[PDB]
């Protein structure tokens, strides 16, 4: 059971990258967009790549990027819906909201009026 992590604003798809970096595209045949999503109880899970087997990370400094490390404090997400069918993706270890920005970009922000941390999940 994989999902897609999609932009509301843009349509933009969330990718972890071979090379660790996370962004979004518009590519639909990219691989790096297959994400599983894997429950740690207590409202986290984890969100990893299919293709490669990296977790998806937010960091302290406000940086997205992809990690082997599980014991990454950073990796915890809380997946909050705001209803219809969009969702905030938060860290639980710093509260910072997942950003898809317009320019394909991927960080963290406390914003929450900020469009690009308007997120949809979707089943492949």
């Amino acid at each position: 059971h994989e999902v897609l992590l999609r932009s509301t604003e843009t349509g933009q798809l969330l990718r972890i990258n071979p090379d660790g970096t996370v962004d979004g595209t518009r590519d639909r045949s990219d691989p790096g967009i297959q994400l599983q999503i894997s429950p740690e109880g207590n409202g986290e899970v984890l969100l990893r790549s299919t293709e490669t087997g990296q977790l998806l990370r937010i960091n302290p400094d406000g940086t997205v990027d992809g990690t082997r490390d599980r014991s990454d404090p950073g990796i915890q997400l809380q997946i909050s819906p705001e209803g219809n069918g969009e969702v905030l993706l938060r860290s639980t270890e710093t509260g910072q909201l997942l950003r898809i920005n317009p320019d394909g970009t991927v960080d963290g922000t406390r914003d929450r009026s900020d469009p690009g941390i308007q997120l949809q999940i979707s089943p492949e």
